[PDB]
């Protein structure tokens, strides 16, 4: 007889993120999984991944160069941060 | 008897995200799985993924170079942040 | 005999986002699978993906070469964050 | 006996974005799957995607090259983001 | 004898998007699947996809380039975001 | 009989992150696990991941160069840190 | 008749991060396993992980070079930390 | 009958991280274990991991060099310490 | 009978950080364990690690060079460090 | 019958930092163990670590050279140590 | 019938770190154990660790150098020590 009670009562004006799993009970392999779920991926690189099987096999002559150079600006303000009564100014 | 409760009473304006989850019970494989409920993904970058079975078998000869120089500029204000009687600016 | 309850009784004027999920029970393979409930992407790349079985399989020679540069200027507010009773303002 | 119950009592005027799945129980396969409920794409580039069997096979000479400059501006605001009593201004 | 109850009473004027999935029970494959429900594609490329069966097989000189460059502005207000008793301005 | 009593009584206006897990009971392999719940990722890299079966199995020369090189500014306030009553403020 | 009963009254306006796991009972293998569920990552860097099974096996010449040079500037503040009635101020 | 009481009654404006793991009972292997739960990673390399098996098994002459150089600024304030009632300032 | 009781009573604004675990009962092995839950690396580097199994086996001809010179600033305040009605300047 | 019973009274803002462990009861092996609850992690430096099984077995020359040459300036203020009613400057 | 009480009523605003562990009852082998729980290292160095079973085993010529010079500067203040109404300055 499992139970769970979130937030039940709410009285005033909050900001919230509420995340909640409930469980009752081949070169890349995943099964019966949760990834992710308020996950924020910001200038993310992946060059080579799984190419597969028997590449290159034989005799390859390969040249791998990765120039990550550039006048790059972000400038993110309250992430994944929820905010109450509250100021938010980003300002250039 | 499994029971789940969320935010059963609200008296107020709030912000909210909810992401809730309720279970009861071949080079790339992936099975019976949750992925990016809010995922946020700004600039990402896959360059080879999955390129086969064999590839580039014999006497390849490849020439791989990425260049990721570039004036960019991206500048979130509130990201994945829910708010409430609040101000969000974003002044250049 | 699984029950759910989620905002049941909501007085007030709030910002609201929900996602919810109730289960009762070959390059690539995906199975009985949840993805991108509330994926957001800006400014994704994608070259090479899954070019198959057997490419460029034999005296193969490829000149890669990805150039991400560009003036990019994207400047978002209150991404995937409800808001209420309040002010969002984007000037330039 | 399965019950799900959400946003039963509504009073005021909320801003809601509602996103609920309820489940009782060949180079890319995907099967029996739930994608892009929410999902937003922005300037999403893929270039190369499932070519398919054996291209390229034998004496392939390419030339690839991907140039992702440009003078580009987005200018976003409240992206999936529901808002109430609130402001949402974009000025340049 | 599954249930399932939405925004049963609602009283006022919210602003709502309501996505609900009730499910009781080649060489790219999809089955018995959902896609693209609240899916928001802008600006989205998609160069080479499934060109198909031994394409290029043999002998095969390719020029592949792709230029991203250009001029463009998009400024999108309220995306994807019910508002209620708000003001949403765009001004340029 | 189980029971998780979380924030069952809030008076008040806080700023809340809310995760909750529940559980009662091949060159890479991931199974029944949960990951990135509020995982953020900036400005990371994987250049070679899972290249797969015999890859440059023989008589491989590569050259493998990775330059990181580059102008890069973040700025982040707030990082994954609700707050309430209170002032995020990036000025530059 | 395990019970869990966490900040059952709240009365103010905290700032309050909160994760609760609750568990009643082939190179690479993680099975049954929660990781990253408040993680953060900045500027990392992985280069050569998994790259399969007999690879370079004989008469291998790898040149294998890696330049983490860059003029590179993060300034965070307040990260993976709630503040309440309190001043961020990220001045540049 | 375990009982676990945190943080019951809550009177005020706390600045909160809560982790609370509530447990009632092949190169690498790992099992029913909880990781990296409010870990925080800046600026972490990994240039060689978990290869393979048979990696460079005969004749390898590889010449493996890192070169960590680099103008880097990170500058963080208040990393994963909750502040009530204060001020965190990054003037540069 | 096991009973914890951890901040039952809190009348104030405290900042508090929580770690609390309750527990009722092949190169790399690692079993039922905890690691590394709020753990915090900076300027980390691990340049070889799990190789593999017979890597280098025979007639290996290595030149393993690590230069971890470079001009780097880290310049953290109030690291893993709650802080009340207190004040946090970084200045440069 | 266990008890423990923890900071159950709290007035006034104190600056806190809680580890509770409570427990009722081939070549690296670690098991039901708890490590790194509070670690902390700077500039640390893993060049070699588990190999793997006969590596360099027969006729190995390798050169092994670490060079921990370089500039770098930590400058951390508060450390692991909470604080109340104080201040936390760091002038350059 | 084992009782442990700490800090059971605190008028007043301490800064504290508690760690606590109440306990009631094949290269590197290690088990139920209890590591780094306020662990701090800084510029730690670990160069050959668990190299493997038989490395080097036969006619092996190895040159192991390792230069530990650099210009660096780590200045901490206050690790590890909790203070109260109190003054942190590092100026330099």
């Amino acid at each position: 007889p499992l139970m769970v009670k979130v937030l039940d009562a709410v009285r005033g004006s909050p900001a919230i993120n509420v995340a909640m799993h409930v469980f009752r009970k081949g070169l890349t392999t995943e099964e019966e999984f949760v990834e992710g779920i308020y996950k924020v991926e910001i200038d993310t690189k992946s060059y080579w991944k799984a190419l597969g099987i028997s590449p290159f096999h034989e005799h390859a002559e390969v040249v791998f160069t990765a120039n990550d150079s550039g006048p790059r600006r972000y400038t993110i303000a309250a992430l994944l941060s929820p905010y109450s009564y509250s100021t938010t100014a980003v300002v250039t």
